[PDB]
């Protein structure tokens, strides 16, 4: 589980939204595995505005944060889970790292803020869904 705060939004995986996040809806994409919803108190997090492919997450498996290499956010194809079809996951980027299904939300970072979130893994491998791209989080 996790989240990323900012502004008066909270970003988490789609697959994990509340009834509360679908209730205060501003956006979400499944093909992303992305859902914002509103907040009444302001977040700390600030959103990394960069092409960094370097960078530290949180893995909850192992209580520790772990410096990666990762991918340029692509297209990739993801295993059948319980939670999506096998498909094509956009904007999502991979490292070298252990990861659990819980794993996900935790936070990707570089020097420049927060990058995105754990949104797949599997085998040594870990994807994040990128969020560098959503300018709109840092305004209104
Ligand atoms: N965006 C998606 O397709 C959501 C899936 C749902 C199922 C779990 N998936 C995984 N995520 C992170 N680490 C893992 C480690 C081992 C196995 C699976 C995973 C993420
Ligand atoms: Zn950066």
């Amino acid at each position: 589980s996790g989240a990323i705060y900012v502004g008066n939004y909270r970003v988490v995986n789609r697959h994990l939204a509340t009834h509360n996040d679908w209730a205060n809806l501003v956006w979400e994409d499944s093909s992303r595995d992305l859902l914002v919803s509103s907040t009444t108190a302001q977040g700390c997090d600030t959103i990394a505005r960069c092409d960094c492919q370097t960078g530290v997450y949180y893995c909850s498996s192992r209580r520790k944060h772990y410096p990666v290499s990762f991918s340029k956010p692509s297209l990739i194809f993801v295993e059948a889970s319980e939670y999506y079809p096998a498909r094509y996951q956009s904007h999502l980027m991979l490292a070298v790292g252990h990861s659990e299904p819980g794993d996900c939300g935790g936070i990707l970072r570089c020097q420049h803020g927060v990058v995105g979130i754990v949104s797949t893994g599997g085998n040594g491998l870990v994807g994040f869904a990128d969020v560098r791209d959503l300018l709109w989080l840092d305004e209104e």
